[PDB]
Protein backbone atom coordinates (compact mmCIF):
# COMPACT_ATOMS: atom_id res chain seq x y z
CA UNK A 1 0.00 0.00 0.00
CA UNK A 2 1.38 3.59 -1.13
CA UNK A 3 -0.64 6.76 -0.94
CA UNK A 4 0.92 9.94 -1.40
CA UNK A 5 -1.32 12.51 -0.13
CA UNK A 6 -2.50 15.76 -2.34
CA UNK A 7 -1.12 19.26 -0.40
CA UNK A 8 -3.22 21.48 1.79
CA UNK A 9 -6.02 23.19 0.55
CA UNK A 10 -5.82 27.04 2.06
CA UNK A 11 -7.04 28.02 5.39
CA UNK A 12 -8.47 31.30 6.78
CA UNK A 13 -8.32 33.36 9.86
CA UNK A 14 -10.69 36.46 9.61
CA UNK A 15 -10.64 39.22 12.27
CA UNK A 16 -14.24 40.54 14.12
CA UNK A 17 -14.63 42.79 11.26
CA UNK A 18 -13.76 40.75 8.38
CA UNK A 19 -16.57 37.76 9.89
CA UNK A 20 -19.11 40.22 10.83
CA UNK A 21 -20.28 39.80 6.87
CA UNK A 22 -20.21 36.28 5.42
CA UNK A 23 -20.90 37.25 1.95
CA UNK A 24 -18.20 40.09 1.65
CA UNK A 25 -15.64 37.87 2.84
CA UNK A 26 -16.69 35.04 0.30
CA UNK A 27 -16.11 37.44 -2.12
CA UNK A 28 -12.72 39.01 -0.73
CA UNK A 29 -11.58 35.28 -0.35
CA UNK A 30 -12.71 34.12 -4.06
CA UNK A 31 -9.40 34.48 -6.23
CA UNK A 32 -7.20 32.51 -4.00
CA UNK A 33 -10.26 29.76 -3.36
CA UNK A 34 -11.66 29.34 -6.71
CA UNK A 35 -8.15 27.69 -8.00
CA UNK A 36 -8.13 25.22 -5.16
CA UNK A 37 -11.89 24.45 -5.42
CA UNK A 38 -12.61 24.29 -1.72
CA UNK A 39 -11.54 25.84 1.40
CA UNK A 40 -11.07 26.03 5.18
CA UNK A 41 -12.40 28.83 7.47
CA UNK A 42 -11.63 29.09 11.21
CA UNK A 43 -13.87 31.83 12.80
CA UNK A 44 -12.46 34.21 15.25
CA UNK A 45 -11.67 32.29 19.12
CA UNK A 46 -14.89 33.19 20.94
CA UNK A 47 -17.50 33.17 18.71
CA UNK A 48 -18.99 29.62 20.16
CA UNK A 49 -22.48 28.78 19.47
CA UNK A 50 -23.95 26.66 21.44
CA UNK A 51 -24.60 22.72 20.89
CA UNK A 52 -27.01 21.18 23.15
CA UNK A 53 -29.29 18.10 23.00
CA UNK A 54 -30.97 14.99 24.44
CA UNK A 55 -29.44 12.02 22.51
CA UNK A 56 -32.27 9.44 23.63
CA UNK A 57 -34.80 11.64 21.71
CA UNK A 58 -32.83 12.43 18.44
CA UNK A 59 -33.88 8.91 16.12
CA UNK A 60 -32.72 8.04 12.25
CA UNK A 61 -32.59 5.01 10.44
CA UNK A 62 -28.94 5.19 8.59
CA UNK A 63 -27.70 4.02 5.14
CA UNK A 64 -25.80 0.91 4.26
CA UNK A 65 -22.22 1.89 2.77
CA UNK A 66 -20.66 -1.22 1.01
CA UNK A 67 -16.52 0.27 0.63
CA UNK A 68 -15.52 -0.61 -3.05
CA UNK A 69 -13.45 2.20 -5.61
CA UNK A 70 -15.39 2.61 -8.70
CA UNK A 71 -18.17 0.67 -7.75
CA UNK A 72 -21.70 2.38 -8.56
CA UNK A 73 -23.59 4.37 -6.28
CA UNK A 74 -27.02 6.06 -5.78
CA UNK A 75 -27.06 10.12 -5.01
CA UNK A 76 -30.48 9.44 -3.14
CA UNK A 77 -30.98 6.41 -1.00
CA UNK A 78 -31.19 -1.34 8.35
CA UNK A 79 -32.57 -0.15 11.59
CA UNK A 80 -33.36 2.68 13.70
CA UNK A 81 -30.86 4.06 15.88
CA UNK A 82 -30.94 6.95 18.51
CA UNK A 83 -27.54 9.52 18.49
CA UNK A 84 -26.73 7.14 21.77
CA UNK A 85 -27.04 4.12 20.06
CA UNK A 86 -25.54 4.99 16.95
CA UNK A 87 -22.99 6.69 18.87
CA UNK A 88 -21.64 3.51 20.99
CA UNK A 89 -22.18 1.45 17.62
CA UNK A 90 -19.48 3.78 15.94
CA UNK A 91 -17.23 3.53 19.16
CA UNK A 92 -17.03 -0.05 19.32
CA UNK A 93 -16.07 -0.53 15.54
CA UNK A 94 -13.47 1.44 15.59
CA UNK A 95 -11.69 0.42 18.83
CA UNK A 96 -12.26 -2.66 17.42
CA UNK A 97 -10.74 -2.20 13.70
CA UNK A 98 -7.37 -0.57 15.07
CA UNK A 99 -7.19 -2.40 18.60
CA UNK A 100 -6.44 0.83 19.87
CA UNK A 101 -8.78 3.17 22.22
CA UNK A 102 -10.85 5.29 19.55
CA UNK A 103 -9.08 8.81 20.27
CA UNK A 104 -5.87 7.41 19.98
CA UNK A 105 -5.81 6.53 16.47
CA UNK A 106 -3.69 8.98 14.10
CA UNK A 107 -5.35 10.59 11.04
CA UNK A 108 -2.72 9.64 8.68
CA UNK A 109 -3.38 5.98 9.53
CA UNK A 110 -7.12 6.14 9.37
CA UNK A 111 -6.42 7.86 5.25
CA UNK A 112 -3.93 5.43 4.35
CA UNK A 113 -6.29 2.71 5.44
CA UNK A 114 -9.52 3.87 4.14
CA UNK A 115 -7.30 3.30 0.24
CA UNK A 116 -6.37 0.37 1.22
CA UNK A 117 -9.49 -1.20 1.77
CA UNK A 118 -11.83 0.55 -0.81
CA UNK A 119 -9.33 -1.04 -3.33
CA UNK A 120 -8.53 -4.70 -1.93
CA UNK A 121 -11.16 -7.39 -3.38
CA UNK A 122 -10.60 -9.54 -0.62
CA UNK A 123 -11.84 -7.20 1.92
CA UNK A 124 -15.87 -6.56 2.66
CA UNK A 125 -15.84 -3.96 4.89
CA UNK A 126 -19.50 -2.05 5.53
CA UNK A 127 -20.17 0.57 7.53
CA UNK A 128 -23.23 3.08 7.99
CA UNK A 129 -24.28 6.79 7.39
CA UNK A 130 -26.92 9.13 9.35
CA UNK A 131 -27.17 11.13 5.92
CA UNK A 132 -29.26 14.02 4.39
CA UNK A 133 -31.50 14.17 7.45
CA UNK A 134 -33.57 17.08 6.89
CA UNK A 135 -33.60 19.67 9.22
CA UNK A 136 -37.82 20.28 9.64
CA UNK A 137 -37.96 16.85 11.25
CA UNK A 138 -34.37 16.53 13.05
CA UNK A 139 -33.98 19.95 14.12
CA UNK A 140 -30.98 22.31 13.33
CA UNK A 141 -27.57 22.01 15.55
CA UNK A 142 -27.90 26.20 15.15
CA UNK A 143 -30.60 28.10 17.72
CA UNK A 144 -33.65 28.40 15.97
CA UNK A 145 -36.69 30.99 17.28
CA UNK A 146 -39.16 28.99 18.33
CA UNK A 147 -42.97 30.01 20.11
CA UNK A 148 -39.75 27.14 23.93
CA UNK A 149 -37.71 29.71 25.88
CA UNK A 150 -34.05 30.74 24.40
CA UNK A 151 -30.71 31.75 26.70
CA UNK A 152 -28.73 34.58 26.31
CA UNK A 153 -26.23 32.87 24.78
CA UNK A 154 -28.94 31.56 22.17
CA UNK A 155 -30.40 35.06 21.83
CA UNK A 156 -26.53 36.26 20.05
CA UNK A 157 -26.07 33.30 17.75
CA UNK A 158 -30.16 33.65 15.71
CA UNK A 159 -28.98 36.21 13.90
CA UNK A 160 -25.98 35.47 13.01
CA UNK A 161 -24.97 35.05 8.98
CA UNK A 162 -23.01 32.16 9.55
CA UNK A 163 -25.56 30.36 11.37
CA UNK A 164 -26.86 28.20 8.08
CA UNK A 165 -30.27 28.61 8.91
CA UNK A 166 -30.26 32.52 7.95
CA UNK A 167 -27.80 32.05 5.31
CA UNK A 168 -30.04 31.32 2.37
CA UNK A 169 -32.63 33.75 3.78
CA UNK A 170 -30.55 36.93 3.79
CA UNK A 171 -31.06 39.59 0.93
CA UNK A 172 -27.23 38.88 -0.61
CA UNK A 173 -28.31 35.07 -1.91
CA UNK A 174 -30.62 34.71 -5.09
CA UNK A 175 -32.03 31.83 -3.74
CA UNK A 176 -34.08 33.33 -1.37
CA UNK A 177 -35.94 34.99 -3.78
CA UNK A 178 -37.58 31.46 -5.01
CA UNK A 179 -41.15 30.89 -3.93
CA UNK A 180 -41.01 27.88 -4.92
CA UNK A 181 -40.39 25.46 -2.29
CA UNK A 182 -37.36 23.43 -3.41
CA UNK A 183 -36.22 22.13 -0.40
CA UNK A 184 -32.80 20.78 -1.25
CA UNK A 185 -31.19 24.13 -1.74
CA UNK A 186 -32.32 26.48 0.87
CA UNK A 187 -32.85 24.25 3.85
CA UNK A 188 -29.89 22.76 6.04
CA UNK A 189 -29.27 18.94 6.15
CA UNK A 190 -27.08 16.65 9.01
CA UNK A 191 -24.81 14.39 9.00
CA UNK A 192 -23.87 11.79 11.60
CA UNK A 193 -20.55 10.56 10.55
CA UNK A 194 -18.88 6.96 11.83
CA UNK A 195 -14.93 6.13 10.97
CA UNK A 196 -14.70 4.79 7.29
CA UNK A 197 -18.13 6.96 6.19
CA UNK A 198 -18.46 8.62 3.34
CA UNK A 199 -19.36 10.85 0.23
CA UNK A 200 -18.67 10.01 -2.89
CA UNK A 201 -17.39 12.76 -6.09
CA UNK A 202 -19.93 15.10 -6.94
CA UNK A 203 -20.64 18.78 -7.94
CA UNK A 204 -23.49 20.93 -6.37
CA UNK A 205 -26.92 21.13 -8.15
CA UNK A 206 -27.01 24.51 -10.69
CA UNK A 207 -23.51 24.58 -9.67
CA UNK A 208 -24.25 26.40 -6.47
CA UNK A 209 -21.81 26.85 -3.70
CA UNK A 210 -22.30 25.19 -0.86
CA UNK A 211 -21.41 25.52 3.21
CA UNK A 212 -20.71 22.61 5.68
CA UNK A 213 -20.09 23.23 9.54
CA UNK A 214 -18.77 20.56 11.95
CA UNK A 215 -20.71 20.86 15.47
CA UNK A 216 -18.78 18.18 17.51
CA UNK A 217 -16.72 14.88 17.57
CA UNK A 218 -14.00 13.40 15.70
CA UNK A 219 -12.53 15.01 12.06
CA UNK A 220 -13.68 15.04 8.49
CA UNK A 221 -11.36 14.38 5.92
CA UNK A 222 -12.07 16.44 2.36
CA UNK A 223 -10.45 16.09 -1.39
CA UNK A 224 -11.28 18.77 -3.55
CA UNK A 225 -10.71 20.27 -7.64
CA UNK A 226 -10.93 23.68 -8.73
CA UNK A 227 -14.31 24.54 -11.45
CA UNK A 228 -11.75 25.05 -14.15
CA UNK A 229 -10.35 21.29 -14.40
CA UNK A 230 -14.28 19.69 -13.95
CA UNK A 231 -13.84 18.27 -17.08
CA UNK A 232 -10.71 17.51 -17.19
CA UNK A 233 -12.17 14.94 -14.09
CA UNK A 234 -15.15 14.14 -16.01
CA UNK A 235 -12.87 12.60 -18.79
CA UNK A 236 -10.27 10.86 -16.75
CA UNK A 237 -13.53 9.17 -15.07
CA UNK A 238 -15.34 8.08 -18.48
CA UNK A 239 -12.10 6.22 -19.73
CA UNK A 240 -12.14 4.31 -16.07
CA UNK A 241 -15.62 3.67 -15.27
CA UNK A 242 -17.96 4.52 -18.59
CA UNK A 243 -20.83 2.80 -16.93
CA UNK A 244 -21.44 5.77 -14.53
CA UNK A 245 -22.25 8.62 -17.72
CA UNK A 246 -25.18 6.30 -19.03
CA UNK A 247 -28.73 8.31 -19.31
CA UNK A 248 -30.91 8.05 -15.95
CA UNK A 249 -34.23 7.95 -15.38
CA UNK A 250 -35.27 10.93 -12.93
CA UNK A 251 -32.64 13.41 -10.56
CA UNK A 252 -33.33 10.34 -7.67
CA UNK A 253 -31.31 7.85 -9.68
CA UNK A 254 -27.42 10.07 -10.35
CA UNK A 255 -24.66 7.44 -10.00
CA UNK A 256 -21.84 8.64 -8.12
CA UNK A 257 -18.40 6.41 -7.08
CA UNK A 258 -15.07 7.04 -4.85
CA UNK A 259 -11.52 7.22 -6.56
CA UNK A 260 -8.38 7.19 -5.28
CA UNK A 261 -6.96 11.24 -5.89
CA UNK A 262 -3.83 10.17 -6.85
CA UNK A 263 -5.40 8.32 -9.66
CA UNK A 264 -6.54 12.00 -10.58
CA UNK A 265 -2.96 12.92 -9.91
CA UNK A 266 -1.49 10.56 -12.25
CA UNK A 267 -3.89 12.40 -15.30
CA UNK A 268 -2.80 15.79 -14.27
CA UNK A 269 -6.18 16.90 -12.36
CA UNK A 270 -5.43 19.58 -9.80
CA UNK A 271 -6.04 18.07 -6.28
CA UNK A 272 -6.05 19.63 -2.67
CA UNK A 273 -6.96 17.89 1.01
CA UNK A 274 -7.94 19.12 4.42
CA UNK A 275 -9.09 17.26 7.53
CA UNK A 276 -11.97 20.00 8.67
CA UNK A 277 -12.13 19.47 12.67
CA UNK A 278 -15.00 20.85 15.29
CA UNK A 279 -15.83 24.49 15.37
CA UNK A 280 -14.72 24.37 11.65
CA UNK A 281 -16.69 25.57 8.14
CA UNK A 282 -15.61 24.29 4.64
CA UNK A 283 -16.81 26.08 1.89
CA UNK A 284 -17.06 24.52 -1.92
CA UNK A 285 -16.73 26.36 -4.78
CA UNK A 286 -19.18 26.62 -8.09
CA UNK A 287 -18.35 23.63 -10.35
CA UNK A 288 -15.89 22.09 -8.07
CA UNK A 289 -16.04 18.86 -7.60
CA UNK A 290 -15.17 17.27 -3.64
CA UNK A 291 -15.39 13.87 -2.10
CA UNK A 292 -14.25 12.33 1.22
CA UNK A 293 -15.09 10.17 4.56
CA UNK A 294 -15.13 10.73 8.10
CA UNK A 295 -12.21 10.01 10.95
CA UNK A 296 -15.09 8.46 13.78
CA UNK A 297 -18.22 10.15 14.96
CA UNK A 298 -19.06 13.05 14.32
CA UNK A 299 -22.46 15.44 13.72
CA UNK A 300 -22.40 18.08 10.50
CA UNK A 301 -24.91 20.56 9.53
CA UNK A 302 -24.42 21.87 5.55
CA UNK A 303 -26.54 24.33 3.32
CA UNK A 304 -26.38 25.30 -0.75
CA UNK A 305 -26.16 29.52 -1.11
CA UNK A 306 -26.14 31.93 -4.45
CA UNK A 307 -24.12 34.97 -4.93
CA UNK A 308 -24.38 37.62 -7.32
CA UNK A 309 -20.89 35.99 -8.58
CA UNK A 310 -22.59 32.85 -9.45
CA UNK A 311 -25.83 34.30 -11.88
CA UNK A 312 -23.90 34.05 -15.19
CA UNK A 313 -22.65 30.20 -14.17
CA UNK A 314 -26.06 29.24 -13.30
CA UNK A 315 -27.32 30.45 -17.40
CA UNK A 316 -24.33 28.28 -18.20
CA UNK A 317 -25.71 24.99 -15.78
CA UNK A 318 -28.94 25.15 -17.36
CA UNK A 319 -27.42 24.82 -20.98
CA UNK A 320 -25.17 22.39 -20.00
CA UNK A 321 -28.11 20.03 -18.41
CA UNK A 322 -30.35 20.43 -21.78
CA UNK A 323 -27.23 19.19 -24.03
CA UNK A 324 -26.94 16.19 -21.59
CA UNK A 325 -30.84 16.13 -20.98
CA UNK A 326 -30.62 16.34 -17.33
CA UNK A 327 -33.85 17.32 -15.17
CA UNK A 328 -33.51 20.99 -13.68
CA UNK A 329 -34.17 21.65 -9.65
CA UNK A 330 -35.68 24.98 -10.91
CA UNK A 331 -36.29 27.48 -13.54
CA UNK A 332 -32.92 29.91 -14.05
CA UNK A 333 -35.56 32.27 -15.99
CA UNK A 334 -38.28 32.20 -13.64
CA UNK A 335 -36.17 33.22 -10.53
CA UNK A 336 -34.54 36.17 -12.83
CA UNK A 337 -38.11 37.35 -13.43
CA UNK A 338 -39.32 36.98 -9.78
CA UNK A 339 -36.79 39.18 -8.83
CA UNK A 340 -36.88 42.06 -11.74
CA UNK A 341 -41.13 42.16 -10.40
CA UNK A 342 -39.52 42.80 -6.98
CA UNK A 343 -37.14 45.56 -8.70
CA UNK A 344 -38.11 48.42 -5.88
CA UNK A 345 -37.19 46.07 -2.70
CA UNK A 346 -33.86 44.63 -4.23
CA UNK A 347 -30.23 45.07 -2.92
CA UNK A 348 -28.67 47.70 -5.24
CA UNK A 349 -25.46 45.45 -5.73
CA UNK A 350 -28.34 42.48 -6.76
CA UNK A 351 -30.60 44.72 -9.15
CA UNK A 352 -27.09 45.57 -11.00
CA UNK A 353 -26.43 42.15 -11.61
CA UNK A 354 -29.95 40.72 -12.21
CA UNK A 355 -30.00 43.54 -15.13
CA UNK A 356 -26.78 42.12 -16.66
CA UNK A 357 -28.20 38.46 -16.95
CA UNK A 358 -31.77 39.78 -17.82
CA UNK A 359 -30.24 41.67 -21.18
CA UNK A 360 -28.72 38.29 -22.09
CA UNK A 361 -31.76 36.11 -21.57
CA UNK A 362 -34.24 38.67 -23.42
CA UNK A 363 -31.68 38.57 -26.90
CA UNK A 364 -31.35 34.76 -26.65
CA UNK A 365 -35.51 34.52 -26.18
CA UNK A 366 -35.80 37.58 -29.58
CA UNK A 367 -33.23 34.83 -31.98
CA UNK A 368 -35.10 31.49 -30.71
CA UNK A 369 -38.76 33.03 -31.37
CA UNK A 370 -37.47 34.31 -34.82
CA UNK A 371 -36.37 30.96 -35.90
CA UNK A 372 -39.35 29.20 -34.84
CA UNK A 373 -41.35 31.68 -36.61
CA UNK A 374 -39.03 31.05 -39.83
CA UNK A 375 -40.06 26.97 -39.56
CA UNK A 376 -44.22 28.21 -40.08
CA UNK A 377 -45.39 28.52 -36.85
CA UNK A 378 -47.74 30.97 -36.66
CA UNK A 379 -50.91 30.76 -33.88
CA UNK A 380 -49.91 32.28 -29.98
CA UNK A 381 -50.95 32.01 -26.78
CA UNK A 382 -50.13 33.75 -23.47
CA UNK A 383 -49.46 30.72 -20.46
CA UNK A 384 -48.64 30.77 -16.88
CA UNK A 385 -45.76 28.56 -16.83
CA UNK A 386 -45.32 29.15 -12.96
CA UNK A 387 -48.84 27.75 -12.57
CA UNK A 388 -47.85 24.44 -13.75
CA UNK A 389 -46.28 21.55 -11.68
CA UNK A 390 -43.07 21.03 -12.81
CA UNK A 391 -43.21 17.53 -14.27
CA UNK A 392 -46.06 18.84 -16.78
CA UNK A 393 -43.57 21.61 -17.96
CA UNK A 394 -40.45 19.72 -19.05
CA UNK A 395 -39.31 19.28 -23.01
CA UNK A 396 -40.06 16.20 -24.49
CA UNK A 397 -36.33 15.89 -25.31
CA UNK A 398 -33.86 17.46 -23.33
CA UNK A 399 -36.11 17.04 -19.88
CA UNK A 400 -35.09 21.29 -19.44
CA UNK A 401 -37.58 23.21 -17.24
CA UNK A 402 -40.30 25.35 -19.42
CA UNK A 403 -40.89 29.28 -18.39
CA UNK A 404 -40.16 31.72 -21.36
CA UNK A 405 -41.59 29.86 -23.70
CA UNK A 406 -42.58 26.33 -25.51
CA UNK A 407 -44.59 24.41 -28.60
CA UNK A 408 -47.53 22.52 -28.35
CA UNK A 409 -49.82 20.70 -30.50
CA UNK A 410 -53.32 19.42 -30.30
CA UNK A 411 -52.57 15.85 -31.46
CA UNK A 412 -50.76 15.15 -28.18
CA UNK A 413 -52.22 17.16 -25.44
CA UNK A 414 -50.51 18.02 -22.39
CA UNK A 415 -46.79 17.46 -24.25
CA UNK A 416 -44.50 20.51 -24.70
CA UNK A 417 -40.66 21.12 -26.34
CA UNK A 418 -38.55 23.66 -25.66
CA UNK A 419 -37.80 26.61 -28.35
CA UNK A 420 -34.28 24.25 -29.37
CA UNK A 421 -36.09 21.13 -30.10
CA UNK A 422 -39.95 22.51 -31.95
CA UNK A 423 -38.88 19.32 -34.48
CA UNK A 424 -38.99 16.73 -31.81
CA UNK A 425 -42.94 17.21 -30.76
CA UNK A 426 -44.95 15.08 -33.57
CA UNK A 427 -45.79 14.64 -37.40
CA UNK A 428 -48.20 17.43 -37.69
CA UNK A 429 -47.53 20.30 -40.13
CA UNK A 430 -45.88 23.19 -38.09
CA UNK A 431 -48.60 25.30 -38.58
CA UNK A 432 -50.85 23.32 -36.45
CA UNK A 433 -48.52 24.41 -33.95
CA UNK A 434 -49.32 26.92 -30.96
CA UNK A 435 -46.28 28.83 -29.42
CA UNK A 436 -46.81 29.32 -25.36
CA UNK A 437 -45.26 32.31 -24.27
CA UNK A 438 -45.18 34.14 -20.53
CA UNK A 439 -44.12 37.45 -21.57
CA UNK A 440 -44.41 39.55 -24.99
CA UNK A 441 -40.76 41.58 -25.81
CA UNK A 442 -42.92 44.68 -24.65
CA UNK A 443 -43.75 42.92 -21.02
CA UNK A 444 -39.42 42.57 -20.54
CA UNK A 445 -37.90 45.98 -21.54
CA UNK A 446 -39.64 48.04 -18.91
CA UNK A 447 -38.77 44.93 -15.89
CA UNK A 448 -35.42 45.24 -16.62
CA UNK A 449 -35.72 49.32 -16.96
CA UNK A 450 -36.78 49.30 -13.49
CA UNK A 451 -33.66 47.50 -12.25
CA UNK A 452 -31.68 50.00 -14.15
CA UNK A 453 -33.89 52.18 -11.73
CA UNK A 454 -32.73 50.66 -8.71
CA UNK A 455 -29.25 49.65 -9.56
CA UNK A 456 -28.37 53.74 -10.52
CA UNK A 457 -30.24 55.15 -7.00
CA UNK A 458 -27.32 56.45 -4.86
O1 LIG B 1 -7.61 27.58 -16.65
C1 LIG B 1 -6.95 27.91 -15.67
N1 LIG B 1 -7.40 28.83 -14.81
C2 LIG B 1 -6.71 29.21 -13.71
N2 LIG B 1 -5.54 28.75 -13.35
C3 LIG B 1 -4.99 27.79 -14.18
C4 LIG B 1 -3.74 27.19 -13.93
N3 LIG B 1 -3.02 27.57 -12.78
C5 LIG B 1 -3.51 27.81 -11.55
C6 LIG B 1 -2.45 28.11 -10.73
C7 LIG B 1 -2.50 28.44 -9.25
C8 LIG B 1 -1.91 27.34 -8.39
N4 LIG B 1 -1.94 27.64 -6.95
C9 LIG B 1 -1.32 26.56 -6.18
C10 LIG B 1 -1.28 26.89 -4.70
C11 LIG B 1 -2.68 27.13 -4.17
C12 LIG B 1 -2.73 27.41 -2.68
C13 LIG B 1 -2.79 26.37 -1.77
C14 LIG B 1 -2.81 26.62 -0.41
C15 LIG B 1 -2.77 27.91 0.06
C16 LIG B 1 -2.72 28.95 -0.85
CL1 LIG B 1 -2.67 30.59 -0.27
C17 LIG B 1 -2.70 28.72 -2.20
C18 LIG B 1 -3.36 28.20 -5.01
C19 LIG B 1 -3.32 27.83 -6.49
C20 LIG B 1 -1.33 28.03 -11.58
N5 LIG B 1 -1.66 27.71 -12.82
N6 LIG B 1 -3.16 26.26 -14.70
C21 LIG B 1 -3.83 25.87 -15.78
C22 LIG B 1 -5.07 26.37 -16.15
C23 LIG B 1 -5.65 27.34 -15.34
O1 LIG C 1 -20.12 15.29 4.61
C1 LIG C 1 -20.88 15.06 3.69
N1 LIG C 1 -21.76 14.07 3.75
C2 LIG C 1 -22.68 13.86 2.79
N2 LIG C 1 -22.84 14.58 1.72
C3 LIG C 1 -21.97 15.61 1.56
C4 LIG C 1 -21.99 16.47 0.43
N3 LIG C 1 -23.13 16.57 -0.40
C5 LIG C 1 -24.28 15.87 -0.31
C6 LIG C 1 -25.12 16.36 -1.26
C7 LIG C 1 -26.53 15.89 -1.54
C8 LIG C 1 -27.56 16.66 -0.74
N4 LIG C 1 -28.93 16.18 -0.89
C9 LIG C 1 -29.58 16.79 -2.05
C10 LIG C 1 -30.96 16.21 -2.28
C11 LIG C 1 -31.85 16.40 -1.05
C12 LIG C 1 -33.21 15.76 -1.22
C13 LIG C 1 -34.34 16.53 -1.41
C14 LIG C 1 -35.58 15.93 -1.57
C15 LIG C 1 -35.70 14.56 -1.55
C16 LIG C 1 -34.57 13.80 -1.36
CL1 LIG C 1 -34.70 12.07 -1.34
C17 LIG C 1 -33.33 14.38 -1.20
C18 LIG C 1 -31.12 15.87 0.19
C19 LIG C 1 -29.73 16.47 0.30
C20 LIG C 1 -24.39 17.37 -1.89
N5 LIG C 1 -23.18 17.51 -1.38
N6 LIG C 1 -21.06 17.39 0.17
C21 LIG C 1 -20.09 17.56 1.07
C22 LIG C 1 -20.00 16.86 2.25
C23 LIG C 1 -20.95 15.88 2.49
MN1 LIG D 1 -13.00 -3.51 -0.72
MN1 LIG E 1 -21.51 18.34 -1.68
MN1 LIG F 1 -33.46 31.60 -22.70
ZN1 LIG G 1 -35.64 20.90 -25.32
ZN1 LIG H 1 -49.35 17.16 -33.79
Amino acid sequence: SMFLPPPECPVFEPSWEEFADPFAFIHKIRPIAEQTGICKVRPPPDWQPPFACDVDKLHFTPRIQRLNELEAQTRVKARDYTLRTFGEMADAFKSDYFNMPVHMVPTELVEKEFWRLVSTIEEDVTVEYGADIASKEFGSGFPVRDGIKLSPEEEEYLDSGWNLNNMPVMEQSVLAHITADICGMKLPWLYVGMCFSSFCWHIEDHWSYSINYLHWGEPKTWYGVPGYAAEQLENVMKKLAPELFVSQPDLLHQLVTIMNPNTLMTHEVPVYRTNQCAGEFVITFPRAYHSGFNQGFNFAEAVNFCTVDWLPLGRQCVEHYRLLHRYCVFSHDEMICKMASKADVLDVVVASTVQKDMAIMIEDEKALRETVRKLGVIDSERMDFELLPDDERQCVKCKTTCFMSAISCSCKPGLLVCLHHVKELCSCPPYKYKLRYRYTLDDLYPMMNALKLRAESY
